[PDB]
Protein backbone atom coordinates (compact mmCIF):
# COMPACT_ATOMS: atom_id res chain seq x y z
CA UNK A 1 0.00 0.00 0.00
CA UNK A 2 2.80 2.15 -0.51
CA UNK A 3 3.15 3.69 -4.09
CA UNK A 4 6.38 3.31 -6.11
CA UNK A 5 5.09 5.04 -9.07
CA UNK A 6 7.93 7.42 -9.60
CA UNK A 7 9.91 7.30 -12.82
CA UNK A 8 8.04 9.79 -14.61
CA UNK A 9 6.72 11.39 -11.50
CA UNK A 10 8.15 14.74 -10.89
CA UNK A 11 9.06 15.72 -7.46
CA UNK A 12 6.30 17.78 -6.44
CA UNK A 13 4.08 14.64 -6.09
CA UNK A 14 6.78 13.17 -3.92
CA UNK A 15 6.93 16.12 -1.59
CA UNK A 16 3.19 15.30 -2.48
CA UNK A 17 3.18 11.17 -1.56
CA UNK A 18 5.10 12.17 1.66
CA UNK A 19 3.74 14.61 2.93
CA UNK A 20 -0.33 12.68 2.83
CA UNK A 21 1.47 9.20 3.78
CA UNK A 22 4.94 9.41 5.19
CA UNK A 23 6.55 7.85 3.26
CA UNK A 24 7.00 7.15 -0.70
CA UNK A 25 9.44 4.59 -3.11
CA UNK A 26 11.22 5.93 -6.09
CA UNK A 27 12.09 3.46 -8.56
CA UNK A 28 14.87 2.97 -10.87
CA UNK A 29 16.64 6.21 -8.30
CA UNK A 30 20.36 4.69 -8.97
CA UNK A 31 21.41 3.48 -12.18
CA UNK A 32 23.14 -0.14 -11.36
CA UNK A 33 26.37 1.20 -12.48
CA UNK A 34 26.29 3.57 -9.22
CA UNK A 35 25.54 1.09 -7.02
CA UNK A 36 28.06 -1.37 -8.59
CA UNK A 37 30.72 1.62 -8.04
CA UNK A 38 29.05 2.32 -4.35
CA UNK A 39 28.99 -1.30 -3.33
CA UNK A 40 33.16 -1.58 -4.89
CA UNK A 41 33.79 1.66 -2.94
CA UNK A 42 32.29 0.59 0.43
CA UNK A 43 33.37 -3.32 0.75
CA UNK A 44 36.78 -2.46 2.12
CA UNK A 45 36.03 0.18 4.51
CA UNK A 46 33.78 -2.21 5.96
CA UNK A 47 35.77 -5.45 5.68
CA UNK A 48 38.58 -3.19 7.31
CA UNK A 49 36.15 -2.39 10.37
CA UNK A 50 35.10 -6.02 11.03
CA UNK A 51 38.20 -8.79 11.22
CA UNK A 52 36.04 -12.38 11.58
CA UNK A 53 38.75 -13.55 13.07
CA UNK A 54 38.74 -12.56 17.00
CA UNK A 55 39.96 -13.43 20.10
CA UNK A 56 36.50 -12.83 21.92
CA UNK A 57 37.48 -9.32 21.75
CA UNK A 58 34.17 -7.47 21.70
CA UNK A 59 32.11 -10.61 20.22
CA UNK A 60 32.17 -13.16 17.64
CA UNK A 61 27.96 -13.42 16.12
CA UNK A 62 28.06 -10.86 13.72
CA UNK A 63 24.47 -10.15 12.28
CA UNK A 64 24.96 -6.36 12.28
CA UNK A 65 27.60 -3.63 10.55
CA UNK A 66 26.93 -0.55 9.62
CA UNK A 67 29.27 2.75 9.14
CA UNK A 68 28.98 6.45 8.60
CA UNK A 69 31.33 9.47 7.93
CA UNK A 70 31.05 8.23 4.03
CA UNK A 71 32.32 11.66 2.57
CA UNK A 72 35.99 10.56 3.92
CA UNK A 73 34.89 7.06 2.51
CA UNK A 74 33.32 7.14 -0.72
CA UNK A 75 33.88 9.47 -3.27
CA UNK A 76 30.77 8.71 -5.31
CA UNK A 77 28.86 9.64 -1.81
CA UNK A 78 30.88 12.35 -1.60
CA UNK A 79 29.76 14.01 -5.30
CA UNK A 80 26.45 12.03 -6.38
CA UNK A 81 24.65 11.50 -3.79
CA UNK A 82 25.01 14.18 -2.04
CA UNK A 83 24.17 16.50 -5.27
CA UNK A 84 21.88 14.51 -6.60
CA UNK A 85 19.13 16.92 -8.15
CA UNK A 86 16.24 14.47 -6.43
CA UNK A 87 16.99 14.34 -2.97
CA UNK A 88 17.61 18.22 -2.92
CA UNK A 89 14.19 18.81 -4.74
CA UNK A 90 12.69 16.80 -2.40
CA UNK A 91 14.35 18.48 0.59
CA UNK A 92 13.40 21.62 -0.23
CA UNK A 93 9.78 20.81 -0.78
CA UNK A 94 9.28 19.11 2.49
CA UNK A 95 10.89 21.68 4.55
CA UNK A 96 8.90 24.64 2.48
CA UNK A 97 8.83 28.38 3.53
CA UNK A 98 9.39 28.44 7.10
CA UNK A 99 12.89 25.89 7.06
CA UNK A 100 14.60 27.68 4.13
CA UNK A 101 17.97 25.40 4.52
CA UNK A 102 18.73 22.34 5.73
CA UNK A 103 21.96 19.78 6.18
CA UNK A 104 22.73 16.06 6.10
CA UNK A 105 22.74 14.71 9.78
CA UNK A 106 23.76 11.49 9.32
CA UNK A 107 25.01 9.19 6.09
CA UNK A 108 25.46 5.95 7.07
CA UNK A 109 25.63 1.92 4.94
CA UNK A 110 24.00 -0.49 7.01
CA UNK A 111 24.20 -4.27 7.06
CA UNK A 112 22.00 -6.77 8.76
CA UNK A 113 22.79 -10.31 7.46
CA UNK A 114 21.28 -13.67 8.29
CA UNK A 115 19.55 -14.06 11.52
CA UNK A 116 19.01 -10.55 12.72
CA UNK A 117 15.74 -10.27 14.77
CA UNK A 118 13.15 -7.94 13.91
CA UNK A 119 12.91 -4.60 14.97
CA UNK A 120 10.17 -2.82 17.31
CA UNK A 121 7.95 -0.48 15.35
CA UNK A 122 9.02 2.76 16.34
CA UNK A 123 9.79 6.60 14.92
CA UNK A 124 13.38 8.12 14.53
CA UNK A 125 12.54 11.33 15.91
CA UNK A 126 11.73 10.17 19.08
CA UNK A 127 15.74 10.51 19.98
CA UNK A 128 14.57 14.55 20.18
CA UNK A 129 11.83 14.30 23.18
CA UNK A 130 10.86 17.82 22.36
CA UNK A 131 10.14 17.65 19.45
CA UNK A 132 8.22 14.19 19.71
CA UNK A 133 5.53 15.63 22.46
CA UNK A 134 4.34 17.36 19.92
CA UNK A 135 3.63 14.61 17.73
CA UNK A 136 1.74 14.69 14.31
CA UNK A 137 1.76 18.63 14.75
CA UNK A 138 5.35 18.89 14.54
CA UNK A 139 7.41 20.65 12.49
CA UNK A 140 9.17 18.50 9.68
CA UNK A 141 12.54 17.59 11.49
CA UNK A 142 14.04 14.38 9.76
CA UNK A 143 13.85 13.48 6.24
CA UNK A 144 15.34 9.60 5.34
CA UNK A 145 16.57 8.25 1.87
CA UNK A 146 16.96 4.63 2.38
CA UNK A 147 19.11 3.55 -0.84
CA UNK A 148 18.96 -0.12 -1.79
CA UNK A 149 22.27 -2.03 -1.92
CA UNK A 150 20.97 -4.59 -2.20
CA UNK A 151 17.70 -6.60 -3.17
CA UNK A 152 15.04 -5.50 -0.46
CA UNK A 153 12.85 -8.84 0.14
CA UNK A 154 10.36 -9.48 2.67
CA UNK A 155 12.21 -13.05 2.99
CA UNK A 156 15.57 -10.96 4.28
CA UNK A 157 13.95 -8.59 6.20
CA UNK A 158 12.12 -5.94 4.10
CA UNK A 159 11.73 -2.59 6.35
CA UNK A 160 7.55 -2.16 7.01
CA UNK A 161 5.81 1.17 7.53
CA UNK A 162 2.29 2.24 8.72
CA UNK A 163 0.92 5.21 6.15
CA UNK A 164 -0.12 8.14 8.02
CA UNK A 165 1.40 7.07 11.31
CA UNK A 166 3.12 10.81 11.14
CA UNK A 167 -0.11 12.27 11.67
CA UNK A 168 -1.42 11.27 14.09
CA UNK A 169 -2.40 12.86 16.97
CA UNK A 170 -0.36 10.84 19.97
CA UNK A 171 3.39 9.35 18.97
CA UNK A 172 3.20 7.08 22.09
CA UNK A 173 0.94 5.20 19.83
CA UNK A 174 3.75 3.11 17.72
CA UNK A 175 1.13 1.22 15.99
CA UNK A 176 0.32 -2.49 15.73
CA UNK A 177 2.04 -4.77 13.30
CA UNK A 178 -1.27 -5.83 11.03
CA UNK A 179 -0.77 -2.16 9.46
CA UNK A 180 2.96 -2.65 8.68
CA UNK A 181 3.20 -2.81 5.14
CA UNK A 182 6.87 -4.19 3.31
CA UNK A 183 8.97 -2.25 1.01
CA UNK A 184 10.26 -4.64 -1.17
CA UNK A 185 12.89 -2.91 -2.95
CA UNK A 186 15.18 -4.17 -5.66
CA UNK A 187 18.23 -2.14 -7.59
CA UNK A 188 18.46 1.69 -6.47
CA UNK A 189 15.07 1.73 -5.37
CA UNK A 190 14.85 3.93 -2.94
CA UNK A 191 12.59 4.82 -0.06
CA UNK A 192 11.81 8.03 1.57
CA UNK A 193 10.14 8.37 4.81
CA UNK A 194 9.92 11.03 7.21
CA UNK A 195 10.89 11.14 11.25
CA UNK A 196 7.37 10.60 12.23
CA UNK A 197 6.57 7.67 9.93
CA UNK A 198 6.48 4.34 12.08
CA UNK A 199 8.85 1.93 11.09
CA UNK A 200 10.63 -1.22 11.84
CA UNK A 201 13.29 -3.05 10.13
CA UNK A 202 12.91 -6.93 9.09
CA UNK A 203 14.03 -10.45 10.30
CA UNK A 204 16.77 -11.85 7.99
CA UNK A 205 15.20 -15.22 8.01
CA UNK A 206 17.69 -16.35 5.20
CA UNK A 207 20.29 -18.70 6.09
CA UNK A 208 21.95 -16.92 3.13
CA UNK A 209 21.06 -13.23 2.30
CA UNK A 210 22.58 -10.11 3.71
CA UNK A 211 20.29 -6.78 3.32
CA UNK A 212 22.23 -3.63 2.44
CA UNK A 213 21.45 -0.19 3.04
CA UNK A 214 22.44 3.56 2.43
CA UNK A 215 20.87 6.23 4.68
CA UNK A 216 21.14 9.78 4.28
CA UNK A 217 19.18 11.16 6.97
CA UNK A 218 18.94 15.34 6.66
CA UNK A 219 17.90 18.11 9.23
CA UNK A 220 16.71 21.20 9.05
CA UNK A 221 19.39 24.46 9.75
CA UNK A 222 18.43 24.76 13.40
CA UNK A 223 18.30 21.33 14.53
CA UNK A 224 22.20 19.99 15.46
CA UNK A 225 23.50 17.03 13.36
CA UNK A 226 24.62 13.73 14.80
CA UNK A 227 28.03 13.17 12.43
CA UNK A 228 30.92 16.07 12.99
CA UNK A 229 32.76 16.22 9.35
CA UNK A 230 35.55 17.99 10.80
CA UNK A 231 38.24 15.25 10.67
CA UNK A 232 37.15 15.00 6.87
CA UNK A 233 41.00 16.16 5.63
CA UNK A 234 41.00 19.57 3.57
CA UNK A 235 41.67 17.82 0.83
CA UNK A 236 38.75 15.68 0.60
CA UNK A 237 36.31 18.98 1.30
CA UNK A 238 37.76 21.14 -1.30
CA UNK A 239 37.29 18.34 -3.93
CA UNK A 240 33.15 18.75 -3.05
CA UNK A 241 30.81 21.35 -3.90
CA UNK A 242 29.90 24.13 -1.90
CA UNK A 243 26.04 22.66 -2.14
CA UNK A 244 27.30 19.31 -0.49
CA UNK A 245 30.11 21.36 1.87
CA UNK A 246 27.19 23.07 3.16
CA UNK A 247 25.60 19.59 3.38
CA UNK A 248 28.23 18.13 5.92
CA UNK A 249 28.46 21.54 7.90
CA UNK A 250 31.56 23.26 6.57
CA UNK A 251 29.32 26.13 5.05
CA UNK A 252 26.88 28.31 6.73
CA UNK A 253 23.52 27.50 6.61
CA UNK A 254 20.42 31.00 5.33
CA UNK A 255 17.24 30.52 6.97
CA UNK A 256 15.06 32.89 6.32
CA UNK A 257 14.10 33.99 8.94
CA UNK A 258 17.25 34.99 9.84
CA UNK A 259 17.94 36.08 6.12
CA UNK A 260 21.87 36.75 7.80
CA UNK A 261 23.04 34.00 7.82
CA UNK A 262 23.26 31.07 10.74
CA UNK A 263 26.22 29.08 11.34
CA UNK A 264 28.59 31.86 10.98
CA UNK A 265 32.82 32.89 12.02
CA UNK A 266 32.77 36.38 13.30
CA UNK A 267 29.26 36.97 11.45
CA UNK A 268 31.05 36.06 8.17
CA UNK A 269 31.05 32.74 5.85
CA UNK A 270 32.38 30.14 7.42
CA UNK A 271 34.22 27.81 4.95
CA UNK A 272 35.83 31.11 3.78
CA UNK A 273 37.11 31.82 7.33
CA UNK A 274 39.17 28.15 7.47
CA UNK A 275 40.33 28.18 3.77
CA UNK A 276 37.74 27.50 1.65
CA UNK A 277 36.45 29.20 -1.43
CA UNK A 278 34.71 31.87 -1.74
CA UNK B 1 73.22 7.14 -3.92
CA UNK B 2 70.52 4.54 -3.15
CA UNK B 3 69.36 2.15 -5.42
CA UNK B 4 65.94 1.77 -6.66
CA UNK B 5 64.69 -2.05 -8.00
CA UNK B 6 62.17 -3.40 -8.91
CA UNK B 7 59.28 -4.82 -11.43
CA UNK B 8 61.72 -6.80 -13.66
CA UNK B 9 64.47 -7.11 -10.74
CA UNK B 10 64.63 -10.44 -9.05
CA UNK B 11 64.99 -10.92 -5.62
CA UNK B 12 68.39 -12.26 -6.05
CA UNK B 13 69.46 -8.76 -7.20
CA UNK B 14 67.94 -7.02 -4.17
CA UNK B 15 69.94 -9.06 -2.02
CA UNK B 16 72.98 -8.36 -4.11
CA UNK B 17 72.30 -4.51 -3.59
CA UNK B 18 71.40 -5.24 0.05
CA UNK B 19 75.21 -6.73 0.36
CA UNK B 20 77.01 -4.03 -1.67
CA UNK B 21 75.43 -1.48 0.27
CA UNK B 22 73.48 -2.40 3.02
CA UNK B 23 70.38 -0.17 1.74
CA UNK B 24 67.78 -0.92 -1.24
CA UNK B 25 64.41 0.92 -2.55
CA UNK B 26 62.15 -1.49 -3.98
CA UNK B 27 59.88 0.46 -5.66
CA UNK B 28 56.01 0.01 -5.33
CA UNK B 29 56.07 -2.90 -3.60
CA UNK B 30 52.81 -2.95 -1.50
CA UNK B 31 49.68 -2.00 -3.66
CA UNK B 32 48.14 1.12 -2.80
CA UNK B 33 44.62 -1.36 -1.90
CA UNK B 34 46.70 -2.83 0.31
CA UNK B 35 48.61 1.05 1.53
CA UNK B 36 44.62 1.89 2.23
CA UNK B 37 43.86 -1.70 3.62
CA UNK B 38 46.88 -1.25 6.20
CA UNK B 39 45.88 2.23 7.29
CA UNK B 40 42.13 1.27 7.65
CA UNK B 41 43.22 -1.09 10.17
CA UNK B 42 45.53 0.44 11.90
CA UNK B 43 43.92 3.73 12.45
CA UNK B 44 41.41 2.65 15.07
CA UNK B 45 44.17 1.17 17.20
CA UNK B 46 46.73 4.22 16.39
CA UNK B 47 43.76 6.24 17.58
CA UNK B 48 43.51 4.79 21.03
CA UNK B 49 46.96 4.30 21.96
CA UNK B 50 46.44 5.71 25.69
CA UNK B 51 51.82 18.74 26.30
CA UNK B 52 51.20 16.94 23.25
CA UNK B 53 53.27 14.40 21.82
CA UNK B 54 54.66 14.49 18.19
CA UNK B 55 55.94 10.63 18.26
CA UNK B 56 53.35 7.78 17.80
CA UNK B 57 53.90 4.28 17.67
CA UNK B 58 52.25 0.52 17.81
CA UNK B 59 53.63 -3.18 18.17
CA UNK B 60 51.86 -6.06 18.41
CA UNK B 61 50.87 -6.06 14.94
CA UNK B 62 49.68 -9.32 14.26
CA UNK B 63 46.98 -9.33 17.05
CA UNK B 64 45.57 -6.10 15.58
CA UNK B 65 45.78 -6.13 12.00
CA UNK B 66 44.73 -9.35 9.62
CA UNK B 67 47.07 -7.80 6.66
CA UNK B 68 50.07 -7.98 8.73
CA UNK B 69 48.89 -11.38 9.69
CA UNK B 70 48.49 -13.11 6.17
CA UNK B 71 49.68 -10.89 2.98
CA UNK B 72 52.98 -8.92 5.10
CA UNK B 73 53.89 -12.02 6.98
CA UNK B 74 53.48 -14.22 3.89
CA UNK B 75 54.96 -11.78 1.65
CA UNK B 76 57.09 -13.99 -0.91
CA UNK B 77 60.02 -11.22 -1.70
CA UNK B 78 60.56 -10.07 2.01
CA UNK B 79 61.16 -14.18 2.42
CA UNK B 80 63.17 -14.38 -0.72
CA UNK B 81 64.97 -11.34 0.67
CA UNK B 82 65.74 -13.22 3.88
CA UNK B 83 66.95 -16.55 2.74
CA UNK B 84 69.31 -14.49 0.63
CA UNK B 85 70.23 -12.59 3.65
CA UNK B 86 71.20 -14.87 6.17
CA UNK B 87 72.36 -17.15 3.41
CA UNK B 88 73.35 -21.62 4.02
CA UNK B 89 74.90 -21.47 7.77
CA UNK B 90 71.62 -19.93 8.90
CA UNK B 91 68.69 -21.96 7.69
CA UNK B 92 66.27 -20.11 9.44
CA UNK B 93 64.83 -16.85 10.90
CA UNK B 94 61.81 -15.10 12.38
CA UNK B 95 60.61 -11.50 12.90
CA UNK B 96 62.06 -9.91 16.40
CA UNK B 97 59.64 -7.14 15.74
CA UNK B 98 56.67 -5.32 14.19
CA UNK B 99 55.84 -1.80 14.14
CA UNK B 100 53.59 1.12 13.34
CA UNK B 101 55.84 4.39 13.57
CA UNK B 102 54.32 7.63 13.10
CA UNK B 103 55.98 11.21 12.91
CA UNK B 104 54.29 14.53 12.59
CA UNK B 105 55.45 17.98 12.99
CA UNK B 106 57.72 18.81 15.40
CA UNK B 107 59.62 15.95 15.10
CA UNK B 108 63.23 16.37 15.67
CA UNK B 109 66.01 15.00 13.43
CA UNK B 110 67.60 12.06 14.66
CA UNK B 111 71.30 11.08 15.72
CA UNK B 112 72.98 8.53 13.30
CA UNK B 113 73.00 5.08 15.16
CA UNK B 114 73.45 1.83 13.65
CA UNK B 115 70.62 -0.11 15.34
CA UNK B 116 72.68 -3.61 15.78
CA UNK B 117 74.40 -1.53 18.70
CA UNK B 118 71.86 -2.96 20.95
CA UNK B 119 74.22 -6.10 20.88
CA UNK B 120 77.53 -5.21 21.88
CA UNK B 121 78.78 -8.56 21.49
CA UNK B 122 78.32 -8.50 17.28
CA UNK B 123 78.89 -4.78 17.38
CA UNK B 124 82.55 -4.60 18.66
CA UNK B 125 83.09 -6.96 15.31
CA UNK B 126 81.93 -3.76 13.38
CA UNK B 127 81.69 -4.58 9.43
CA UNK B 128 83.34 -8.42 9.58
CA UNK B 129 80.23 -9.07 12.06
CA UNK B 130 77.54 -11.74 10.84
CA UNK B 131 74.22 -10.92 9.66
CA UNK B 132 71.74 -10.37 12.15
CA UNK B 133 69.04 -7.43 12.05
CA UNK B 134 67.15 -7.14 8.67
CA UNK B 135 64.97 -4.34 8.40
CA UNK B 136 61.90 -3.75 5.82
CA UNK B 137 61.02 -0.28 5.72
CA UNK B 138 57.57 0.00 4.31
CA UNK B 139 56.13 3.11 3.87
CA UNK B 140 52.33 3.79 4.68
CA UNK B 141 52.66 7.72 3.43
CA UNK B 142 55.33 9.88 1.55
CA UNK B 143 58.59 9.80 2.75
CA UNK B 144 59.84 13.48 1.89
CA UNK B 145 62.97 15.41 2.94
CA UNK B 146 60.72 18.27 3.42
CA UNK B 147 58.42 15.40 6.93
CA UNK B 148 61.67 13.58 7.54
CA UNK B 149 62.49 10.71 5.47
CA UNK B 150 65.37 8.49 6.90
CA UNK B 151 68.60 9.25 5.90
CA UNK B 152 71.58 6.37 5.26
CA UNK B 153 75.29 6.02 4.89
CA UNK B 154 75.62 3.50 1.76
CA UNK B 155 78.29 1.09 2.56
CA UNK B 156 78.91 1.83 6.00
CA UNK B 157 77.89 -1.37 6.89
CA UNK B 158 81.30 -3.12 6.12
CA UNK B 159 83.76 -0.18 7.92
CA UNK B 160 86.45 -1.37 10.06
CA UNK B 161 85.50 0.47 13.23
CA UNK B 162 81.34 1.04 14.20
CA UNK B 163 82.49 3.70 16.71
CA UNK B 164 82.76 6.17 13.41
CA UNK B 165 79.05 6.49 12.52
CA UNK B 166 80.22 8.94 10.19
CA UNK B 167 78.94 12.55 9.56
CA UNK B 168 75.82 14.26 7.91
CA UNK B 169 76.82 15.26 4.74
CA UNK B 170 77.22 11.25 4.01
CA UNK B 171 74.04 10.74 3.91
CA UNK B 172 71.34 10.41 1.49
CA UNK B 173 67.81 10.88 1.90
CA UNK B 174 65.37 7.98 1.13
CA UNK B 175 62.34 9.09 -0.41
CA UNK B 176 59.44 6.95 -0.86
CA UNK B 177 55.86 6.26 -2.29
CA UNK B 178 53.57 5.80 -0.13
CA UNK B 179 53.51 1.55 -0.59
CA UNK B 180 57.72 1.77 -1.43
CA UNK B 181 59.97 -0.31 0.69
CA UNK B 182 63.53 0.59 1.64
CA UNK B 183 65.66 -2.50 2.96
CA UNK B 184 68.22 -2.04 5.25
CA UNK B 185 71.03 -4.16 7.53
CA UNK B 186 71.44 -3.30 11.65
CA UNK B 187 74.66 -2.48 10.20
CA UNK B 188 73.85 0.40 8.03
CA UNK B 189 74.55 3.88 9.69
CA UNK B 190 70.83 5.51 9.19
CA UNK B 191 69.03 8.43 11.07
CA UNK B 192 65.44 9.77 10.93
CA UNK B 193 64.67 13.51 9.73
CA UNK B 194 63.19 16.57 10.91
CA UNK B 195 59.80 17.03 10.54
CA UNK B 196 59.19 20.51 9.80
CA UNK B 197 55.94 20.57 8.23
CA UNK B 198 53.02 21.90 10.44
CA UNK B 199 50.50 19.74 8.97
CA UNK B 200 51.65 16.27 7.43
CA UNK B 201 52.36 12.84 9.89
CA UNK B 202 54.93 10.48 8.53
CA UNK B 203 53.76 6.74 8.77
CA UNK B 204 55.98 3.82 8.15
CA UNK B 205 55.76 -0.31 8.71
CA UNK B 206 59.20 -1.62 10.21
CA UNK B 207 59.62 -5.56 10.61
CA UNK B 208 62.99 -6.63 11.99
CA UNK B 209 63.93 -9.98 11.42
CA UNK B 210 66.57 -11.95 13.07
CA UNK B 211 68.38 -15.15 12.61
CA UNK B 212 67.06 -18.36 14.38
CA UNK B 213 69.80 -17.78 17.41
CA UNK B 214 68.83 -14.33 18.37
CA UNK B 215 66.07 -13.48 20.83
CA UNK B 216 63.49 -11.22 19.41
CA UNK B 217 62.61 -8.37 20.94
CA UNK B 218 58.86 -8.76 20.72
CA UNK B 219 57.11 -11.34 23.03
CA UNK B 220 54.09 -12.99 20.79
CA UNK B 221 52.76 -15.55 23.35
CA UNK B 222 49.48 -13.05 24.58
CA UNK B 223 48.36 -13.29 20.60
CA UNK B 224 44.37 -14.90 20.91
CA UNK B 225 45.28 -18.58 20.00
CA UNK B 226 41.64 -17.56 17.62
CA UNK B 227 44.58 -15.08 15.34
CA UNK B 228 47.62 -17.75 15.96
CA UNK B 229 45.50 -20.66 14.20
CA UNK B 230 43.84 -18.21 11.53
CA UNK B 231 47.91 -17.83 10.08
CA UNK B 232 50.06 -20.02 8.06
CA UNK B 233 52.92 -22.27 9.61
CA UNK B 234 55.50 -19.63 7.82
CA UNK B 235 53.59 -16.84 9.81
CA UNK B 236 53.47 -19.02 12.73
CA UNK B 237 57.00 -19.71 12.72
CA UNK B 238 57.97 -15.71 12.19
CA UNK B 239 56.53 -14.87 15.54
CA UNK B 240 57.58 -17.39 17.66
CA UNK B 241 55.05 -20.21 17.92
CA UNK B 242 56.81 -22.80 15.68
CA UNK B 243 60.21 -24.14 16.01
CA UNK B 244 63.22 -23.29 13.80
CA UNK B 245 65.30 -25.21 11.65
CA UNK B 246 69.07 -24.39 11.61
CA UNK B 247 71.32 -25.28 9.45
CA UNK B 248 73.92 -25.74 11.89
CA UNK B 249 71.92 -27.81 14.37
CA UNK B 250 69.39 -29.66 11.84
CA UNK B 251 67.59 -31.75 14.30
CA UNK B 252 65.78 -28.26 15.55
CA UNK B 253 65.70 -25.24 18.15
CA UNK B 254 63.29 -23.52 20.33
CA UNK B 255 61.14 -26.52 21.38
CA UNK B 256 59.02 -28.37 23.58
CA UNK B 257 60.21 -31.43 25.23
CA UNK B 258 62.60 -32.26 22.23
CA UNK B 259 59.52 -31.99 19.73
CA UNK B 260 57.60 -29.44 17.23
CA UNK B 261 56.72 -26.22 19.73
CA UNK B 262 53.60 -25.25 17.85
CA UNK B 263 51.98 -29.01 17.89
CA UNK B 264 52.82 -29.15 21.55
CA UNK B 265 50.64 -26.19 22.63
CA UNK B 266 47.69 -27.31 20.47
CA UNK B 267 48.29 -26.04 17.27
CA UNK B 268 47.92 -28.27 13.79
CA UNK B 269 50.79 -29.90 13.04
FE1 LIG C 1 14.46 3.69 12.29
FE1 LIG D 1 67.28 3.19 13.60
Amino acid sequence: AIRHANKATSSDEIVQILEEDGVVIVESFLSSDLVQKLNDELDPHLAALYDPVSGESAYHPVTTKQMNDLPARSQTFRQDLLNNTLIHKVCEGFYGPTVGDYWMSHGGVLERGPGTPIQSLHRDEAVFPAIHSLSGSGPPVMLHFFIALSDFTAENGATQFIPGSHKWADFNDNGTRDQAVTAILKAGEMVIFTGKTVHCGGANSTKDSVRRALGMNFHPWYVTPYENFYNTPREVVESMTPLAQRMIGWRTLHPHSHSFGWWLIRNAEAGQALGLKP
